[PDB]
């Protein structure tokens, strides 16, 4: 059992008696890990308290408590392994985004027009925590519309898709069925229009007043961003209370028409409607949100399930087809991601099992998307097989930046003959052992599967007595569980 | 050897391997004798006239020994196919049961099928097959052909060209009516306006036989050379009935709508001939495969679609496929689908394989009862939505793996990271409400593991958060609390000694 830790030693040092302390964390950045990754705090901690070259017994003492993930990161077994030349499409895709002017930022609201024109961010997250960022991604701007599938996603996971969709369709609009607010049945097409999206905010965390749903909203963002930076512009929050009057008349109809759970405070929700548009990001810590919708509900950085199955996989699909205002149905064409854009110009992008994504410059084109982002997401999905319906096997001139020793006993525990076969076939070790120094004879012995010992014995012509952590043979094991038969054998060989 | 190791593996050691072993062997796979990637060596097989050794069997699969070491090394992409073909015959029995709508009518050819036939038929990116029910009967393709020639136009025109004449998005259940967008084209090519205008694209300057020679050339190159009929038939009845389409054959006309220079009357004639095309279950679904496959056809490795040909195509059945049912399909199955009215739902599992379902009967919308059963209920057992994901899609089936989440929860996550003493990558694992009490096959616990390895602050994380089982037996009944007083570990038996009853 030659340890892990040196294992990976051996990786890094290549021939080396010593690893230079700078070589390891240039070799860990390059798996696309960040050394401030909350999952890598107990190995940085020892880092700095070695106060400078690391030899593989002090070297084994830093990477020892993190030394699960440090493992999948090395064995280059990130979902993206050379992290490195993906980051530099990312660059060259960022550059050229860059160049478009095109747009105009919005002014309906003096904050939104503080920001200057030139302000351009792409950031990376990916479902196993690579990150990556080009320009201005830490400044933060606020959520705005790119809110609407975060709210969703946690209405639907408190409450179910059956519940949700009472008062809310699971349509694309069309065309300007959009002015239509309310489709045949006298709800929202979906929770990505202003109509749906504001009842949506009426069924979260109903009973608790308006300071209570803040809160319980903002904890769950801060969940799934991993803890990065989530915040709140109450001077955007002002401006849009103040300018919302469109919405009022929209509340107004929607609790008239009663669309909203009955005895709500309908101005309530739409204060509550704006803080949510309040709540602020940067491109860095909105990533990590994306990443978490890429990743099936669980944040990559820390591991938490935040949203359930359900919740993500209703929210991307409505993201799909109802993320990009009026060119929602050209961006599904073309691009084929789910994304949610917001008039402070984010784009909230995911692709599913890969990464997540916040892209983001203020200035928008005629439909609300902002100029560069639009353009960056084409450029992606052109250069990549990320478009929701490539193939995975044949793609073309696009990039694809795309059996354990347990595998081997539970074989043996089942006694499956056939799959072993293979196995010996496929060259694997037949005498590797688990954590318990337990191996294929071993539990094959103790479940008495004679066609398995034997295939072990006269096949692969395993060491017949290897030792458990308790010094037991297989036929010890064969004794002990009342497999006389199987004793016998083994005992054949001494 | 590649051929020795597969030889031996078949052999499942009797040193000869009687013919039929081979067979039963190759059929679990899924892989059918009649495969075309298989010819050379059931052909050598066939000299049976003229059972295996090393040799005979190195003779006959020596040919064909890409394609059969990957199907027997187990790396298709369903390795265990005779498990999941048995939930399709789950699913198909469900379904069978609901028999609810109506036989179209329309026209009597089409109301002479009973309405209790049922069959779906399945085949996979690799080329694996299995069929249930009425699975070779022909029925005619009906709208079902949209999306093929709408391929067949994109492959050989492009993106660009063929979208100056039809657009790319629903229309909205409200304007399901509308027939032209704001754009004066038609939404999209899989409704009978845009289904229309597509036809005018394919093969221009060229007679109608000629034309549908191509079509027909091109559907079997995407059905493996499968069955590909003509149902005269439905196509007589089809041209004198289909009178609402010349109307919009005319409408569209008079808004130039097609390509300059084009017999509108000739193309709605063209437009009847291929909804009058025929096919099995069993070669829709090898269309279909071929759709879920990048434009390969499984079963013949040809390059028949080009890969933008196949993405544009997916695209439209996703979000236009089902009638004004699309965007509720598009919500809980998430499949690109396209259906009929005769009853075919032509599905496709992009990635993994395609599908055909057939049942006369529709419902009011036009599908297939016994079809939209199915591929509910097939997206409820497995992780085949376009939005699942492909690594937490919590109690669902996924057939691209083997039955080894309980390997991956134990084969490093829960006892090897005990065994390390990384607790911050246990941390991570509660956090992710995994199951902490995962054993092994010697019923060992990851409290187990870190208690003979006496990791004190990996017992009192399992213990004092996680509030595992203290006293868990291991197979010869061990506690961790036994674990730690055989092997020392003073502060782990003193931690453990207080949970003592
Ligand atoms: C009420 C509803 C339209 C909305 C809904 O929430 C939902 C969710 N999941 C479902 C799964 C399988 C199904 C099979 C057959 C008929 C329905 C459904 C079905 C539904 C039906």
């Amino acid at each position: 059992l030659p340890s892990l830790e040196d294992l990976l030693f051996y990786t890094i040092a290549e021939g080396q008696e010593k690893i230079p302390v700078h070589k390891f964390i240039t070799a860990l950045k390059s798996t696309g890990l960040r050394t401030s990754d909350p999952r890598l705090k107990e190995c940085m901690d020892m880092l700095r308290l070695t106060l400078v070259m690391l030899d593989k017994d002090l070297f084994k003492k830093c990477v020892q408590s993190n030394i699960v993930l440090l493992t999948q990161a090395f064995r280059r077994k990130f979902v993206i392994p050379d992290f490195m030349s993906f980051t530099s499409h990312i660059d060259e895709l960022y550059e050229s985004a860059k160049k478009q002017s095109g747009g105009k930022v919005a002014d309906y609201i003096p904050q939104l027009a503080k920001f200057s024109p030139d302000l351009w961010g792409v950031s990376v997250c990916t479902v196993d925590g690579q990150r990556h960022s080009t320009g201005d991604t830490k400044v933060p701007f606020c959520l705005q519309s790119c809110v609407k599938p975060l709210k969703y996603a946690i209405a639907v996971n408190d409450l179910g898709t059956e519940y949700v969709h009472r008062y809310v369709g699971k349509e694309p609009s069309g065309l300007r069925f959009n002015k239509l607010f309310l489709n045949e049945d006298d709800k929202p097409h979906n929770p990505m229009v202003n109509a749906g999206a504001i009842v949506v905010t009426s069924l979260i965390k109903q009973g608790v007043n308006n300071a209570e749903k803040f809160d319980y909203v903002m904890q769950f963002l801060n969940k799934m961003a991993g803890n990065e930076y989530v915040g709140f512009s109450n001077a955007t929050f002002q401006s849009e209370r103040e300018s919302g009057d469109r919405n009022f008349a929209i509340g107004y109809y929607l609790k008239e028409k009663k669309c909203f759970p009955e005895g709500t405070d309908m101005v309530g929700i739409l204060d509550f409607y704006f803080q949510l548009c309040s709540i602020e990001v940067t491109c860095e810590s909105a990533s990590v949100m994306a990443a978490t919708l890429a990743n099936g509900g669980f944040c990559p950085i820390t591991g938490e399930r935040v949203l359930s199955p359900e919740a993500v996989r209703n929210t991307l699909s409505l993201m799909h087809s109802c993320g990009m205002y009026d060119f929602s149905g050209q961006f599904a064409f073309h691009v084929g991601l789910p994304a949610k854009s917001g008039v402070a110009g984010g784009i909230l992008l995911v692709v599913p099992n890969v990464m997540g994504m916040m892209c983001w410059s203020p200035p928008l084109d005629k439909m609300g998307n902002s100029v560069k982002g639009i353009h960056f997401c084409h450029d992606l999905v052109s250069l990549c097989n990320f478009h929701n319906y490539d193939n995975l096997r044949h793609f073309a001139k696009k990039l694809d930046p795309r059996k354990s020793v347990i595998n081997l006993l539970f074989a043996a525990y089942t006694g499956d003959v056939s799959a072993l076969r293979r196995f010996a076939l496929s060259a694997m070790d037949m005498e590797q052992r688990d954590y318990d120094s337990r191996t294929a004879l071993h539990v094959a012995a103790a479940e008495g599967h004679v066609e398995v010992v034997k295939f072990l014995l006269e096949a692969c012509k395993v060491n017949p007595f290897p030792k458990d952590r308790w010094n037991n043979t297989p036929m010890d094991e064969a004794l002990h569980f009342g497999h006389h038969d199987v004793f016998k054998i083994l005992q054949e060989y001494q």
